[PDB]
Formats: structure tokens, C-alpha cells, sequence
């Protein structure tokens, strides 16, 4: 007796900055991190992806390395500056690459889920204006058709954007993420051009009628709770809850954005981007929604600069990240969605997993057992999941591999595989090693 069936997809996830390396080789120009980790102090010990875990050579290793683990299927991301050098220039040379990759996964009997835009946008098109500039919708729509075109017969799963919230909010108000900025007005601009060029994609890939080919998009959710019974705490929860979850669940999934967001924001920024044409774009039928689960917030009433919300630490046990593991808000989020937003549609947890200080030890083992215990809660909530119903169909760990955790540098390290980066060598984690019985037995 099964608790994940055979069809569940078992699967790792990368981002093609945070592990590709090779910047500038086979005409890559250079995205709007390249530049963010050049600027002083913006990543953590001015690291950057220059090498990351040289995955752009060593790919067809770390293909057989899943293939050894038994991994079903992987999800990674195409760097549109390896597509789009330049505004209109296509480079033959850079699809090759996820040709090549594409190829060797299939070979390896793992199923490519392939991220559209994962934050590494061309500085040329940020010189332009980047997502402020709503001319975006086309230059994305023009990057998505050349994917689906000359890739569409090999990949079948697509999803557009990874984390509009972080491309937008914490790019553009909080200003940790590139281009960072902090203007609330333009991340509320850029959240609607994000999900408006995600809704062209959408449009173009059902105008090509690929077969058996899907697509959705990746969003990265919590669940907020008030730190007290309080109506002000109630109210401090509702913006939180509205600010990461509902601002592009409603628009994805009912066709409008929340209005009690709508007003609030409006006493702050500009909200004059809302129509009706440009919400029917955006909230086009999708084939499934993928999940980032990794923490909640648990918030009270006050201002210390974001919104009228303030986030504390419930004091519980945390990971690396500064990050509560709360393993039990997955299974709340999946029935959320479920009960309000997705009903009977496929869902996939398209990211979780845990930053703990890993360490080899002299007989070249990972003992990362707070990993493996992490990986454990979450997939007994996803059991949980399906056994009360939810149309669960894969399961994607972060990470592959230890790589470049955007403004942390490489000090966080996330991989069910450590990364050595002095030599590149890779070395399986126990965690790795738990998840391929898991993979082998399907019950937890
Ligand atoms: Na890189
Ligand atoms: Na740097
Ligand atoms: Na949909």
C-alpha cells in the first residue's frame, strides 16, 4: 500500500543562476544579478554566480548523479540572457545547452519541468525600464514562444514566472532582490506586469496546442497567523496575508485583486494599472499551480517600514535561514488552495526545503540529520495532503545542491548534495540518501 502512488513525481530543483556558472561563455550577456552581486555590499560577501556549481559543464554528471538517486523528475530554469543576449538577437548557441540538458534527462528516464523566468532578467532589458516598462509582456512572450518552439517537443511541463513576489516586493520595496529598488508604488507595478507577461505566455503556449504539454505558473506562499487575539493583530494578519498570498491568488484564480488590498495600498502608491482586459489575461486557465512552501509569519499590529504589519519571532526551533520550521502551514496552504482558489486542480510542491550548517565529516559523510527530519515533517504532510483528497502530483526538494542563495551569497547552504566549491566536487547528503529509500518505497 502506497502512500505516494507510482505516477507521483518525486523530483530536485535548481535555478539556472544559482547553479549554471559559465556567466559569460557561449554568448551570455549579463542578467540583472550579475550586476546586483557587482554592487557593493548587495550580496553577501560580494559573492556571485561567476562558477556557482559549474552545472552549465558539469550537467551531464549531475544528470547521472539523479539517475542514481532515483529521481523522477527535475526542475530547472532557462536563462533568458542565454537566449536574449541582446534585445532581438536569438543566440543558437545558448539553447543548444538546454537542448543538450534537455536530452540527457530524458535519456535518464527524468521528467523536465522547465522554469521560464527564475529573476535572472537581461540587463538590456532592465536598461529599458525591466518589468516597470510594460513593454516587458512582449519581450517575455517573444522569449516564452522561442522556448516552446524549438523546446516544446522534448519539455511538456512549463511553468512562467518563479515568485512574482520576489521579483517584485522584495526586488522593488524591500530592495533585497535585484534591481533593488524600494518604491512600493513600483512593485505594485511590476507585480502586474509580472503576471500580465505571465498571462501572454499562457495565451501563445494554448495558440500553439503542443500535445500533451502543460503549463502553470510558481508561487511562493505562507500561512499568517495574528500574534494575539486582538483586532489589530487580526487586521495586521489580514495585510500580511494579503500582501504574499492573496495579491497574486486572486488575480491568478479569481480574475481581480483582493480589494481590501486594493484600498489599503491605494493610501500609500498608485493602484491605477487595474483593468479588465488586462485581469482576463491574467487569470487564463492554467494546468496546474506550483507551491513554494518553506515558513509562516506570525505578525502584530505596527509599522517598522514595510506595511502596517510586523513580523516576531514565535521562538521555535528555526533553520539557518532565520526560518520557524512549521511543517504542519504546508498541508493548511494545499487546502487552502483546494478549498478557495485551485478546487480539483493538479497542484505540485514546486520547492521545499531547509539551510542548515552542513559539515564533512573525515570519512567524506554529510550527517545532515536536522535536513532529513525537516524533508521528513513536510512529506507526511503531503501524505496527509492526498489522503484527505488534494490532487498532489509531484514533489520537487530545494535543493539539488548546495548554490548561490541570491543575497546570502553562497553562506546557505540548501542542497540534499553538498558542493565543494574549491573543487566542485559533489558529495551525497544523508538527506539524499533518505530521499532515494523514499523515492524506492513511496511510504513515510
Ligand atoms: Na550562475
Ligand atoms: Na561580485
Ligand atoms: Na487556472
Amino acid at each position: 500500500m502506497k502512500d505516494f502512488s507510482k505516477d507521483f513525481l518525486f523530483g530536485v530543483a535548481t535555478a539556472s543562476y544559482q547553479v549554471e556558472g559559465a556567466y559569460n561563455e557561449d554568448g551570455r550577456t549579463m542578467s540583472i544579478w550579475d550586476t546586483f552581486s557587482r554592487q557593493d555590499g548587495k550580496v553577501y560577501k560580494s559573492h556571485n554566480g561567476d562558477v556557482a556549481c559549474d552545472h552549465y559543464h558539469l550537467y551531464k554528471d549531475d544528470v547521472k548523479m539523479m539517475k542514481d538517486l532515483g529521481i523522477e523528475a527535475y526542475r530547472f530554469s532557462i536563462a533568458w540572457p542565454r537566449i536574449f543576449p541582446a534585445k532581438g538577437q536569438y543566440n543558437p548557441k545558448g539553447m543548444d545547452f538546454y537542448k543538450r540538458l534537455t536530452d540527457e534527462l530524458l535519456k535518464n528516464d527524468i521528467k523536465p519541468f522547465a522554469t521560464i523566468y527564475h529573476w535572472d532578467l537581461p540587463q538590456w532589458a532592465d536598461d529599458l525600464g525591466g518589468w516597470l516598462n510594460r513593454e516587458i509582456v512582449e519581450w517575455y512572450g517573444e522569449y516564452a514562444e522561442k522556448l516552446f518552439s524549438e523546446l516544446g517537443g522534448y519539455i511538456k511541463n512549463w511553468i512562467t514566472l518563479n515568485e512574482p513576489w520576489c521579483s517584485s516586493f522584495l526586488s522593488y520595496f524591500i530592495g533585497e532582490h535585484a534591481p533593488g529598488h524600494k518604491d512600493l508604488g513600483e512593485a505594485l507595478l511590476v507585480s502586474h506586469n509580472l503576471l500580465l507577461s505571465h498571462g501572454k505566455a499562457v495565451e501563445i503556449f494554448r495558440g500553439l496546442n503542443l500535445d500533451d504539454s502543460k503549463i502553470g505558473i510558481t508561487l511562493n506562499l505562507n500561512e499568517v497567523f495574528p500574534a494575539s487575539d486582538s483586532d489589530d493583530d487580526k487586521v495586521a494578519a489580514q495585510i500580511a496575508d494579503g500582501f504574499q498570498n492573496r495579491w497574486f491568488l486572486d488575480p491568478l484564480f479569481k480574475g481581480k485583486y483582493p480589494q481590501d488590498m486594493v484600498e489599503y495600498f491605494g493610501k500609500y502608491a498608485k493602484v491605477d494599472f487595474i483593468n479588465d482586459e488586462d485581469l482576463k489575461l491574467i487569470s487564463q486557465k492554467l494546468d496546474f499551480l506550483g507551491v513554494n512552501y518553506y515558513t509562516r509569519a506570525v505578525v502584530q499590529k505596527g509599522n517598522d517600514g514595510l506595511l502596517d504589519a510586523v513580523q516576531i519571532d514565535p521562538g521555535n526551533e528555526r533553520t539557518e535561514m532565520g526560518w520557524e520550521i512549521y511543517p504542519e502551514s504546508l498541508y493548511n496552504i494545499l487546502m487552502r488552495l483546494k478549498r478557495e482558489y485551485t478546487y480539483d486542480m493538479p497542484l505540485y510542491i514546486t520547492e521545499n526545503g531547509a539551510a542548515f550548517n552542513d559539515v564533512v565529516e573525515d570519512d567524506g559523510r554529510v550527517h545532515d540529520e536536522k535536513r532529513v527530519e525537516f524533508l521528513k515533517q513536510h512529506f507526511k504532510e503531503a501524505k496527509r495532503f492526498l489522503n484527505d483528497g488534494g490532487n498532489l502530483k509531484g514533489y520537487f526538494v530545494w535543493s539539488l545542491m548546495d548554490n548561490f542563495e541570491w543575497a546570502h551569497g553562497y553562506s546557505k547552504r540548501f542542497g540534499i548534495v553538498y558542493v565543494d566549491y574549491e573543487t566542485e566536487k559533489r558529495i551525497l547528503k544523508d538527506s539524499a540518501l533518505w530521499y532515494k529509500d523514499l523515492i524506492s518505497t513511496r511510504t513515510i
